């Protein structure tokens, strides 16, 4: 809401044009920012960056006037970490359509990139953080009640909505207790507590499947993200 503006954030999308200029999307504490750098920092993917940005009535894209690298995670150069970082970025972009993206969502996102970069189990960090991001977006699964009939404490898969069905609405067998436990409490408890309670990787494919379904149903700017899910 001004001509010129200083913003700090993380590059979550980056495309160089044949013309030689960099079109970037950033997540900042004040929300998503779409910007262009015509042609210090090269605004590299997943870099935490400080920019001065001009936008007037004759340019719909804000124009990057100066850009300084404030922080980077060089460890996202590892294909597997990079894979999950790219998943978090695309997830954040699709969830949250902007301004709608608080200071707390920014901090959560950044923390997710830090977990992905630094921890033994990046796929576990991806999952925890995706359910925690769902919460701050106000796209919360109702796991205390059955998706169809409303019966408390549903324990079964939900093939259509990605939520939870009770035994009497469900065709499929119950989830294992640890999947169930996580599906119930992932959104509400701390990042750290969920980090110290990892779900076994044999049970994980089912968490991704519920997550896909739920997002495909509740949020519409997807397909890019779907393609990066394990
Ligand atoms: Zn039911």
């Amino acid at each position: 809401r001004s001509r010129t503006a200083n913003r700090s954030g993380i590059v979550i999308r980056r495309r160089v044009t044949p013309a030689g200029d960099i079109i970037v999307t950033l997540l900042t504490p004040q929300g998503k920012l779409k910007a262009i750098a015509r042609g210090s920092s090269s605004l590299n993917l997943f870099h935490h960056v400080g920019v001065q940005v001009y936008q007037g009535p004759h340019n719909d894209l804000a124009s990057v006037k100066q850009a300084v690298l404030e922080g980077a995670l060089p460890t996202l150069a590892e294909p597997e970490r990079y894979a999950f970082a790219h998943l978090m970025a695309e997830f954040a972009d699709a969830l949250f359509q902007e301004g709608e993206f608080s200071e707390q969502a920014f901090d959560l996102f950044a923390a997710s990139l830090r977990g992905v970069a630094h921890q033994p189990d990046p796929e576990w960090v991806a999952l925890v953080m995706s359910y925690k991001l769902l919460g701050l977006a106000g796209v919360i699964p109702q796991t205390a009640r059955c998706a169809r009939c409303g019966a408390p404490d549903p324990e079964h898969p939900d093939p259509l909505g990605g939520q939870l069905l009770c035994s009497k609405c469900a065709a499929l067998p119950p989830y294992p207790p640890a999947v169930l436990d996580f599906l119930r409490h992932a959104v509400r408890r701390t990042v750290r507590a969920s980090f110290e309670q990892p779900v076994p990787s044999a049970d994980r494919p089912a968490l991704w499947r519920a997550l896909e379904k739920f997002v495909t149903v509740q949020v519409g700017g997807v397909h890019s993200w779907r393609q990066l899910v394990p």
